[PDB]
Order: C-alpha cells, then structure tokens, then sequence
C-alpha cells in the first residue's frame, strides 16, 4: 500500500508543508485567508489565492490498474458583508496535475481557464460556489462536483449561514467510483449532501497535487471572505 | 412526477400516520422509544420494536421503468449503560414490501429472519449496528447498507457518542444509483459517511413501506436505548 496523509488542526505561518499562491496568507491566529482581507476587515474584490500540499499524491498506477481511495476534510467560513452588489465567487477543493500554478479567477475559482469541457485539465474539484455564472445552476450558494470543467457534473444548493464555520467531508471510493461531499453547519445543524460517479483513472494523472482555492469577484465589492481553519487529507493506493 | 413526503419534528401519541409494532411506544414528551425502557429508566434486553409510515410509497414502475429518488432524515440516540455484557443490537431505517410485521430480533434488527443473502427479502436498509455478530465486521458500532441481507454490502465504523443525539441523512439518487448515508453528532462535530451503488429495481417492490426498527440483545443486560426524536422522508417518482 502507498499511503499518504496530513492534518492541520490550525495553520501556522512559514511551515513549508504548504505552498501558498496568489493572495493566500496565514494569519498569526492560525487562519488561512484564501482571498485578500483589507485592513478594515472587509474582503477585497478582484482577489485570487490558493494553497497546495507540497507533496505529490499517487492516485493511480498505469502498470497495475489499481486506483487510490482518498478523503479530505476542512472547515471554512464565508462571510458576505456587502449589501450590494451580489457576492462572488466561492472556494474549492481541487486535485490536479503537479506543479500547477493559479489559473483564471472570478467564476473559474483559480482552477480553470474557461467554461470549456476539456480532458486536458486533468482536474477533479468540489466547489462551494457563491455566484451564479452563465454555466451555473440558478441557485447559490451550491456545492458542485467539477470533472475537467467549471460546468459541474452535479450540483446541490445550500443556504449560507453568513460568517459561520462549515465542516466539509469529501470522500472517494475507488471500487464504486463514488465521489461524495457533505457540508455541515454546527451553528444551525444543517446538513447537505452530494454524490456522483467519477472514474479518476480517466480524469487524473497518476500523481496529483491537492489544494484549496478561493476567488472574489470581477467588480467592486462583489466579494466575500474565504477563510479556512483546518484541513486533513488521506490517500491510500492498494497494490 | 409522483410525490410523497412527511415530517415529524416530534412524535405524538395516537397519531395514526404512524403504525407502532412490537415494543415501540411514543412517550408523552414526544420521544419514540423503539425498544422498551423499564420503569427504573434502564433499557430492557430481549426487546424489538418498529414504526412504519402508514402510507405505501411508489418507488418505481415496471411499465415505464422509471425509478424514484428519495431522502430520509432522522435524529436518534443510543445510550449503552453497561460495559459487560456487550451492548446490543441496534436500530435501522428500512424499506420493504408493504403490510410487513416485525421479523426476528437480536442481530436481525427486527427486519430480517436470518442472515442469508436472499432476493425474496425485497428489503433495503441503512443500519446502525451496535453488536458484532458472526456476519458483522469486528468494529461496532458501524453504519451498514443492507441490500436483501443483514450482511451489509458496505460498512463504516463510527464511534458512539454514548447517550447523545445523532443526525442521519440518507439519500438515493435514481440516475446514479448512489445510496448515501451520513451520521453527524452535533455534540462532538464528528461526521461519518457511507455510499454504495444500489439498483432498487432489482431490490425493491414497486410499492414499499418505510420504517424504523430497533432491537436489544439475547441475554440479560445486553441492551441499550433506541430513541428517535424526529423523522422526515421524501420521494419523487418521475412521470
Ligand atoms: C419473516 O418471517 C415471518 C414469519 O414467517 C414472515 O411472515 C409471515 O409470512 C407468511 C407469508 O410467507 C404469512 O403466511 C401467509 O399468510 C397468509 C395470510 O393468511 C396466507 O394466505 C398464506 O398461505 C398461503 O400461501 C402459502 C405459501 O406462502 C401457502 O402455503 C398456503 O397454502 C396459502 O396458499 C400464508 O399462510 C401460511 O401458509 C402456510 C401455513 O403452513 C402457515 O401456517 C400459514 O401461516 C404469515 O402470516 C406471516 N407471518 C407474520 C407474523 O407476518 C415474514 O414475511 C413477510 O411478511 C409477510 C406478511 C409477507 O408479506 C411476506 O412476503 C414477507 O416476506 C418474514 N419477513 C421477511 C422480511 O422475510
Ligand atoms: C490554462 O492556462 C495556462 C496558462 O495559459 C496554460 O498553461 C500553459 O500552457 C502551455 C501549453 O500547455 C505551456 O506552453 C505553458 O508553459 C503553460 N503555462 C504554464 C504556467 O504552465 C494551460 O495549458 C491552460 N489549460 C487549458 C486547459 O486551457
Ligand atoms: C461593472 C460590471 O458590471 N462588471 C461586470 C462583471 O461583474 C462581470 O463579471 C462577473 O462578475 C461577477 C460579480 O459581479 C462574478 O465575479 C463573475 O464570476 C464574473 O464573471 C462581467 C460578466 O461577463 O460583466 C462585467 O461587465
Ligand atoms: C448466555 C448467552 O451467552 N447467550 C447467548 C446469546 O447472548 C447469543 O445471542 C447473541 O447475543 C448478543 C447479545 O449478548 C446479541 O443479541 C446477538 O445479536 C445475539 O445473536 C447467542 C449467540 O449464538 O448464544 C447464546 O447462547
Ligand atoms: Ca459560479
Ligand atoms: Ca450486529
Ligand atoms: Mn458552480
Ligand atoms: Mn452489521
Ligand atoms: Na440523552
């Protein structure tokens, strides 16, 4: 078995287990701010930021045909403090090719380049999308499962609990090809679920980077916080 | 689309939208005690109780071949007051042929009559299993997805938060055939997930009853409470 795992119950500035990209900072109090917070505490528009675990992850091996099962968990808050215009754009857990740099922002969430469906992306993602783009369902926020496209293969509306912490569980079972995600708000007790078939052998490269990305919007004050308080991950590739 | 749904935020005695079977009772405080609680407040062993919603559910159609999607949610608690003997046996949400009566108790949970994998059972169930029988994985408690057999096709160990309230979400999406179940403990924030492919056409009759069942064990003090505080359900059959 090729097993890999990590776990941050909080973040600490400077620990090179994490590559920070774009606007992402780790505060002194241990919070990963994916998108820029101005000095008055308000979230800035036109901001993109990501973080990746600095170690590659073996997900499948094109010599044995085995596929790795895996699971990630994290806690985040999105606060939408502006009365106008509508908030944007969201945050996302993603798995893609290694050594990746941030892509386009706004509705592509720092992960995609366009609204194309394109096997060249080689990227799996679970999004928490706060702005309804032309390729989106009308309901926001929504969870979505993104396979080689910002146009999710499956979505699920959820109600924001503005500024509260949400717990996320994301799990892939290789044998059934099921990818599931759950969002829980302790503040309210609300529980949301989503699941779809995903053949990661046909999507992901053998090795992948895993990461979190956030983005705010393309006009002034179309913005929200994308703060992350903890992040764990476990992958296990059978022989 | 053919639609049915219900939602009990608490339970009220004498309401005949619910059928109580075996030991099941509704207290004056709105709690559904699936298995018997003695006058001294301790749970009684050798006890089996169930509740069924009193309207059948149209889950699929042989002529059109359409299959309903559905979701159920409930809050329960299991209190295990003794450490010797081991507590038993558990509770379960189940879907099966109409007009059914309690089957065997103990590790069969009031739903099955023995351990065989038999298509004549015509029963689908999500179990919360507290005692490790010969057909069970060694870890208890565990969530299990039971398709025509108390021998689960898929299990997920979880840690009991003894005596505290758990929140369950179970969802079936017809197009993917994914059956998913989530357990959340608000007291601790723990989250557990389980999912598997189920084709309910090969499993269930076209019309089913839905219900809840609990059972305590086969020797003195091998017992635990099986209390349920709320229960909702929704199904939608395309047309
Ligand atoms: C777990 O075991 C339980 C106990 O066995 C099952 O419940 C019993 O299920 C049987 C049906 O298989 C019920 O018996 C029938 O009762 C009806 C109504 O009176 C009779 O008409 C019927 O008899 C006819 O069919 C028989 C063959 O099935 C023929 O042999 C017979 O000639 C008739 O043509 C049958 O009655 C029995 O006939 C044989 C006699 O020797 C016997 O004495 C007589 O009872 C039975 O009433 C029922 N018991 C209870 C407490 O409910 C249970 O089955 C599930 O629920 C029942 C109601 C049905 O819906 C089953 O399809 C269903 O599986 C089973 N539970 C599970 C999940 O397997
Ligand atoms: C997404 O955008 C990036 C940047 O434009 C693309 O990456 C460049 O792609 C070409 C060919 O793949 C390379 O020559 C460049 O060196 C790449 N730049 C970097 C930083 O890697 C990427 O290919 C685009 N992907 C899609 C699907 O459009
Ligand atoms: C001033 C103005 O109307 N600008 C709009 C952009 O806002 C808009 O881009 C979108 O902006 C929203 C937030 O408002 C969000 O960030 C979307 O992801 C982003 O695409 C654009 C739409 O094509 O039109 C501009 O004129
Ligand atoms: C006295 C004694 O050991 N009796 C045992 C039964 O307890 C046992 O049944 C199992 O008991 C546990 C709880 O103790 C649980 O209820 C199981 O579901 C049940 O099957 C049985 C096992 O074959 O043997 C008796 O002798
Ligand atoms: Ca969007
Ligand atoms: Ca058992
Ligand atoms: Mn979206
Ligand atoms: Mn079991
Ligand atoms: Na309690």
């Amino acid at each position: 078995v090729e097993t890999i795992s990590f776990s941050f119950s909080e973040f600490e500035p400077g620990n090179n287990d994490l590559t920070l990209q774009g606007a992402a900072i780790i505060t002194q109090s241990g919070v990963l701010q994916l998108t820029k917070i101005n000095q008055n505490g308000m979230p800035a528009w036109d901001s993109t930021g990501r973080t990746l675990y600095t170690k590659p992850v073996h997900i499948w091996d094109m010599t044995t045909g085995t596929v790795a099962s895996f699971e990630t968990r994290f806690s985040f808050s999105i606060e939408q403090p502006y009365t106008r215009p509508l908030p944007a754009d969201g945050l996302v857990f993603f798995m893609g090719p290694t050594k990746s740099k941030p892509a386009q922002g706004y509705g592509y969430l720092g992960v995609f380049n366009n609204s194309k469906q394109d096997n060249s992306y080689q990227t799996l993602a679970v999004e928490f999308d706060t702005f309804s783009n032309p390729w989106d369902p009308p309901q926001v926020p929504h969870i979505g499962i993104d396979v080689n496209s910002i146009r999710s293969i499956k979505t699920q509306p959820f109600q924001l609990d503005n500024g509260q912490v949400a717990n996320v569980v994301i799990k892939y079972d290789a044998s059934s090809k099921i990818l599931l995600a759950v969002l829980v708000y302790p503040s309210s007790g609300a529980i949301y679920t989503i699941a779809e078939i995903v053949d990661v052998k046909q999507v992901l490269p053998e090795w992948v980077d895993v990461g979190l990305s956030g983005a705010t919007g393309a006009q002034r004050d179309a913005a929200e916080t994308h703060d992350v308080y903890s992040w764990s991950f476990h992958a296990s590739l059978p022989e």
